[PDB]
């Protein structure tokens, strides 16, 4: 289906294939087996111009995976500091606590993230 | 809602909004989605004096968040070695073990604060 | 938050601005992105006021960055003999191994400090 | 209460306690509300004395707490390897994982205990 | 029972114990209390040549333990880096993620295998 | 693939390629199995002229290596004071700690390199 | 309280404690928070005497620390040839590989104890 | 086990105990608790004859200690310039990194082997 590739291609960082998809009806808030959306699978991997086109496409920005993970907490996770900006100017939930109690501040700590620790203070 | 306020003011550090709301009736022991209490919020954050006001007003000093933490666990978490002495002092349950089997302690020795370690000890 | 402030006060030797900020309630024992506490930085850099002036409002002496090294292990690897001495006697652990199983002794004949392993020792 | 008090004697490390609450008709292997036996929380605070004691009273050296760590997961978490050899002579299930699928060897390699993961391996 | 016989010899690293087993009709997909099969056991303990006989045997790959993990999540977990050639090169499932939200690079990272995280891309 | 080829390029110092390989699209950030950049390598090879091609393209002057090395690490370790001073202007953090708790003025001490040090300090 | 005080009077050369504390059931083999056990302590300090009495008593001559090293890793970074040659004799693995790699001859090596070098063979 | 009597002939420098074992079908890339192989021992002991012969047996000349070093990795830290030019000769991988980040021409530096370093560049 059209959101299988829009999760592959937002994982591998197609930009032209997301663009694509997104214009040919693609579920901005498909979800693969373990509830990422390619919102949570692009801020995973980095992919900074597919978070923009996912939220330009009304991508849910506190969509959580099966462990309670919203996209800062896994932008976080992996130290992707302008996509945590993008996400927390478009109301992303800084004190959102995972299924293990966790927040993106707690994460942040935890990995030596000064500059993220800040921004998410 | 005063007790959303007063968890916000719990969080924030408004000490002075902490004692407004409390003599407006706030519910010292309020819960947020989390289970989090004003207490829980103050000794994360690090906010000693708003601990010690709950304290005086009734807080649950042994008040558990959905992952079966009390407001020891949080505040040796974040190594607030002021509050663990207040909390202790006011009948904190050093054994109490959270729903992935850690005491404040084992918590503490997990995040470096060993002074707090002994102090547990 | 005056903790971020007092690392960078005690690092680059500002001693009026560190007593300042511990007037104001700054965290003696805060920790930057390596586990550094305002002593750590101060015995590092050779800033012996700071260090006995930290010392005096609560400050760990045997706080742990890390790597597992204390203010002894930092003042012993700059050769700042006298930032030892006040630490010893401020009940710094001489037999304090870090994650590489070395002792500020260790250290000290390491970097040919043959004066400090002999007051050491 | 018995239980309790035994539980308190074994965190505590009380011989005489332990001594005369077991003859008191004491449970060894008395549970809290965590599961922990007094093995647990003696193998858990390094109390050796006790942990010989308990064993020769009869307690279950692969007793479980809510998280399915036994006293041989406390004692390597830890970093008591004198329990740990003690435990394992006793017959301690050195493949037993807890609810995080982690056995006590796991446990030693997360805290750096080369001389425990050594014995665990053995 | 055969099953629990090829568990223990994998384990063990019992080469020829484990191929007498295979042609007395043991199944490969046997699993031990903990959802461990005998390729999960020998992928733990580093034995690649069990690891190939178990797969020419026809091995499932990608078997889940009780919590989500695969022999790709074990082997990652103990540096094995040889055997997660082979899984990866027999299908193994890179995006696994087991009942914590782990990936093996995701494990890999935790334990510091950054050389291993860097094949898992 | 253009990134293996232009971490080769900038280790072995060839101005050219690294150009025409920018111009093609390569990742400035392009990691090899060990977390080098190219910056990584033209940093610790003494390529002035690459670091600076790098560091037009975009490069980030604080990427870190399997042992959280910058390119200033890897630059003072080697003596090049030149591509430690264009480093520290476009940005490196000078006190940036490896895996091994050393930052690029401890390297400068140990190796003996007075210059270096005094420049970092 | 037997081990610690047993470790104390090791790393003190204290034989008349050794001797009473030994006779009163301590364990020759007790371990500090470092897995140093009272042969290691002193190997380390250079007290023959000590090390001799406490191999009589059954020390294991290739007790380990936290870090792999065994009593004679300790002696040949002291530089100690007589501790090193009594290890030796009572059975000292002198191909044991700490935690980093390392044997007592690489040590010596690193240290220029050409001496010892030379008894290590 | 033909592994075990390889590997301790090949430290002990036994060329004829070496041809004869290779001859009985021992593993040359038979492997201690440390991760070496036979060449990793006679490279580090300086046997170059077993080198040689290991090499015709199939030896895997990148072969990997626990520590990520590979018989140039060992050769080079013991000044063995013969048994480097024959392992290079024999597709050395001389970029290679071990888990302390280092090269054979490092551990060169490192040791003032410079002769060696000037061969390895």
């Amino acid at each position: 289906d059209l959101g299988k590739k829009l999760l592959e291609a937002a994982r591998a960082g197609q930009d032209d294939e997301v663009r694509i998809l997104m214009a040919n009806g693609a579920d901005v808030n498909a979800k693969d087996r373990y509830g990422n959306t390619p919102l949570h699978l692009a801020a995973y991997m980095g992919h900074l111009e597919i978070v923009e086109v996912l939220l330009k496409y009304g991508a849910d920005v506190n969509a959580m995976d099966h462990w309670g993970r919203t996209p800062l907490h896994l932008a976080a996770s992996r130290g992707h500091l302008d996509i945590v900006e993008v996400l927390l100017k478009h109301g992303a939930d800084v004190n959102a606590q995972d299924k293990f109690g966790k927040t993106a501040f707690d994460i942040s700590i935890d990995n030596g993230n000064e500059d993220l620790a800040e921004i998410l203070q």
